[PDB]
C-alpha cells in the first residue's frame, strides 16, 4: 500500500491509456491538467506500469525507480518524472513522452540507404553538427545526473530517447556487457567513471548511426581482450578528435578518464567548430 504524495498524484480519470510503446510496460496516454494553472490541456505522456504476470519485486523497484526520479529532480536531457497514479489501483508512474523513440533506432532510421554496409532498416540524414549535438545533449544530461549523484549504470544509445523536437533525454536513470567497463565487468564496481567508459561506447554508436560494438567478439573472450588494451577501432565518419575522446572514456585506469563536466566542455567547443556536410 503506497502512501500518497500530493506533490506527484494525478486522478486516474485524467487519464487516458492509449497504444503500447514497449514492453514493465510502456504506454502512451493522454493527462488532462498536469499543469495546476491549464487544467484544461491535455499532455501526451508515457506510463509505465507492471505486467499482468508481475511479482512483488517487480513492484517494489517500480516504485524504487518512482522515488529515485522525485529525488533527482528535473532537467532537459532526462526523461523527468511528471505525475503517478498510485492510490485507486495498479501502479502507473507517468514520464515525458519521445515520439522519436530510442537513439540507436532514431539514428539507424537515418542511415544514408546505399551503405551495403550498413543497411537503413525503416528519414532524412544527420549532418556532421546534428551528431555531435547529440552526443553534447547526451553528455549534458549525464553531467545533470552526476551532480546529483546518480550512478546510471546501463548507458547506451538504447537507453536515450528522442522527442518530438529531436531532443535527447537520458532514460532509465533511476533503475549489456558490451557497455561495461572493465572493472564493472570483473570487479562489479560501477561509478560515475564507469559511466563515462559507457559514453565512449555510446558516442562510437552515435558515429556509427546505431552500430553494434564490438562486432563478432564472443562476450565470454571481451574482459581479456579489454585488459589487453583491445579498444573498438575508429567509426569510418568520425574525426580523429571524436575518436581520441572515445579513446579516453575507455582509459583503461578509471580516475584518468574525462569527467561528464570535461565532455560537455569539449564537445560544447566541437559543436561550435563543426560543420553542411
Ligand atoms: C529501447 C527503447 C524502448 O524501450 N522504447 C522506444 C519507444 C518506447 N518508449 N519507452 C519509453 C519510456 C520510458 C520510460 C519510462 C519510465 O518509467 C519510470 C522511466 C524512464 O526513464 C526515466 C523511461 C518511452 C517514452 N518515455 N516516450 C516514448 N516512447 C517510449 C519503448
Amino acid at each position: 500500500e503506497l502512501p500518497e504524495d500530493p506533490r506527484w498524484e494525478l486522478p486516474r480519470d485524467r487519464l487516458v491509456l492509449g497504444k503500447p510503446l514497449g514492453e514493465g510496460q510502456v504506454v502512451l496516454a493522454e493527462a488532462i491538467g498536469l499543469d495546476k494553472d491549464k487544467p484544461n490541456r491535455v499532455t501526451k505522456v508515457a506510463v509505465k506500469m507492471l505486467k499482468s504476470d508481475a511479482t512483488e519485486k517487480d513492484l517494489s523497484d517500480l516504485i524504487s525507480e518512482m522515488e529515485m526520479m522525485k529525488m533527482i529532480g528535473k532537467h532537459k536531457n532526462i526523461i523527468n518524472l511528471l505525475g503517478a497514479c498510485t492510490q485507486d489501483g495498479p501502479l502507473y508512474v507517468i514520464v515525458e513522452y519521445a515520439s522519436k523513440g530510442n537513439l540507436r533506432e532514431y539514428l539507424q532510421a537515418r542511415r544514408p540507404p546505399g551503405l551495403e554496409y550498413s543497411y537503413n532498416p525503416s528519414e532524412e540524414q544527420l549532418s556532421s553538427k546534428d551528431l555531435v549535438s547529440c552526443a553534447y545533449q547526451v553528455a549534458r544530461g549525464m553531467e545533470y545526473l552526476a551532480s546529483k549523484k546518480c550512478i546510471h549504470r546501463d548507458l547506451a544509445a538504447r537507453n536515450v530517447l528522442v522527442t518530438e523536437d529531436n531532443v535527447m533525454k537520458i532514460a532509465d536513470f533511476g533503475l549489456p556487457v558490451k557497455w561495461m567497463a572493465p572493472e564493472a565487468l570483473f570487479d562489479r564496481i560501477y561509478t560515475h567513471q564507469s559511466d563515462v567508459w559507457s559514453f565512449g561506447v555510446l558516442l562510437w554508436e552515435i558515429f556509427t548511426l546505431g552500430g553494434s560494438p564490438y562486432p563478432g567478439v564472443p562476450v565470454e573472450e571481451l574482459f581479456k581482450l579489454l585488459k589487453e588494451g583491445h579498444r573498438m577501432d575508429k567509426p569510418s565518419n568520425c574525426t580523429n578528435e571524436l575518436y581520441m575522446m572515445m579513446r579516453d572514456c575507455w582509459h583503461a585506469v578509471p580516475s584518468q578518464r574525462p569527467t561528464f563536466k570535461q565532455l560537455v566542455e569539449d564537445l560544447d567547443r566541437i559543436v561550435a567548430l563543426t560543420s553542411q556536410e
